[PDB]
């Protein structure tokens, strides 16, 4: 098993650059709107304690340079929605895919198309941590890069990039401009909450192991969901939600192992360790493969 | 620092489906030619002991069904080049990028676009192992998926997929149809040569750990090139050449850590183990990042 991104072409065709003054970030061109982080309007002085409403009042359509490559798209309207700027342009993007904007939950994975000056640089899989950071790979100029999933040719955009925390993890918004986590878009050192292990994904990984014949950890016990959740928190594992139990349904059906029986198996691994033994050739439990990722592979 | 693939759009616009009889796999459509594994012409009976020139002379142009999405492209000619079939079609692909065919060296990396029925499914980074396998993720119907690098809008195709070995690793050809490694496109269980670890890549990745503010594995010691290579070979690592030392120069320059000092670090890691510590979250030494991979990502 390995981290596999979605093919990025449908998103590549939507990447543009947005410049105010000498500040350029990436934007997302869908139909006749370009979406980008609102702090493109900020100067070096501004980003410390920006008054975005006052800053945007000073801006006009003709202050925004939107380019597809070196081709300018004329801006005909602007508005701010939370931490994203929406620039109406006079050309509908002919490469616009079928798309949705979605807000994901911790544990869900998505592909990131890392971009610089509107030019795609690389693609990789990320998981949203329970503390609402992602372990990305982003340099200066990456803001406005997006994260996405693809289902039957419809692109669900779920992330736009804004920030690198002092710990080296990354933070951003959904495409309505609402941050994941407690972060704010200003030039300040911000800390995330303590992270936890994504239980539902560890369970998906154990199902993957069973599918491949690696099942020594299957035990004779079961547990209630409440009992499991109280134990999990003692080992810095996320509690399971009802939605977690149901997204494990297909893997539970495929293997014949009830979700709560797998929970009892995981509980024993937490309370006793793995005793040098491996699962899928690894000494560590993996928590960045979702149930869909296991099935998608 | 992450395993990062190249954006796959330029390649997606080239993937098509090729069908002969009941056999279907993927092909690569560049200008007016579709490239695909030659065993698309084989039935379940043919693949055990295929005489490819004999099987191909018995096929006509109209035996090949090439589909680009919902659109069928007419095959107007065909030729075989080693293990690759070249179908001339009457339509040129307007999405054809600037491209080259290259044969990569062991230790080099590339992006794979995994495809099924001519439709792209996923993209990920692979390295050509020293034993000329790749550790991929490929299922039934993935044959003809390609691997590639991109450099300034030019796509260098280096890999076309053909086989999964009993061990679960993967084997294929360059775009001239020549296998990497001692493998053959027949339906047989095939073993690879003993694999080894790509030493220059492990060192590049230890540098990546340092560029990302992690230094726990460094030490105050140094080594000669030959003394390092003696220990490396003992642990089934590939020899480090002076070319590799030079190639690592930019990373040593950026971090201020001499290459042979990093070799002394790796020697200690090999002789003492990682002791349950992790480097960039990995519990094992990673050898699928080239020095270029590290530099292109960290800067
Ligand atoms: C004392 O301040 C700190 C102390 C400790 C850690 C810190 N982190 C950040 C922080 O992240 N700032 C934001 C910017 C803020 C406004 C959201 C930022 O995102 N820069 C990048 C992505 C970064 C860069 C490196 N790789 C990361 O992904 C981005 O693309 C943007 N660049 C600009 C440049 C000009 C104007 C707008 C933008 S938006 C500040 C900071
Ligand atoms: C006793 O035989 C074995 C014993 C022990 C391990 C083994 N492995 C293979 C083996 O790999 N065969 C080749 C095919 C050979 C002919 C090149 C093959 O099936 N390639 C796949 C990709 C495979 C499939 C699973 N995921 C992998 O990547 C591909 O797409 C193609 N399918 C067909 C189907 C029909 C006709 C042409 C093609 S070409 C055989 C084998």
């Amino acid at each position: 098993f390995r981290k596999m991104a979605f093919p990025s072409g449908k998103v590549e065709g939507c990447m543009v650059q947005v410049t105010c003054g000498t500040t350029t970030l990436n934007g997302l061109w869908l139909d006749d709107v370009v979406y980008c982080p609102r702090h493109v309007i900020c100067t070096s002085e501004d980003i410390l304690n920006p008054n975005y409403e006052d800053l945007l009042i000073r801006k006009s359509n003709h202050n925004f340079l939107v380019q597809a490559g070196n081709v300018q798209l004329r801006v005909i309207g602007h508005s701010m929605q939370n931490c994203v700027l929406k620039l109406k342009v006079d050309t509908a993007n002919p490469k616009t895919p079928k798309y949705k904007f979605v807000r994901i939950q911790p544990g869900q994975t998505f592909s990131v198309l890392a971009c610089y000056n509107g030019s795609p640089s690389g693609v990789y899989q990320c998981a949203m941590r329970p503390n609402f950071t992602i372990k990305g790979s982003f340099l200066n100029g990456s803001c406005g890069s997006v994260g996405f999933n693809i289902d039957y040719d419809c692109v669900s955009f779920c992330y736009m990039h804004h920030m690198e925390l002092p710990t080296g993890v990354h933070a951003g918004t959904d495409l309505e401009g609402n941050f994941y986590g407690p972060f704010v878009d200003r030039q300040t050192a911000q800390a995330a909450g303590t992270d936890t292990t994504i239980t539902v994904n560890v369970l998906a990984w154990l199902y993957a192991a069973v599918i491949n014949g690696d099942r020594w950890f299957l035990n004779r016990f079961t547990t209630t969901l409440n009992d499991f959740n109280l134990v999990a928190m003692k080992y810095n594992y996320e509690p399971l939600t009802q939605d977690h139990v149901d997204i494990l349904g297909p893997l539970s059906a495929q293997t014949g192992i009830a979700v709560l029986d797998m929970c009892a198996s995981l509980k024993e691994l937490l309370q006793n360790g793995m005793n040098g033994r491996t699962i899928l050739g690894s000494a560590l439990l993996e928590d960045e493969f979702t149930p869909f990722d296991v099935v998608r592979q």
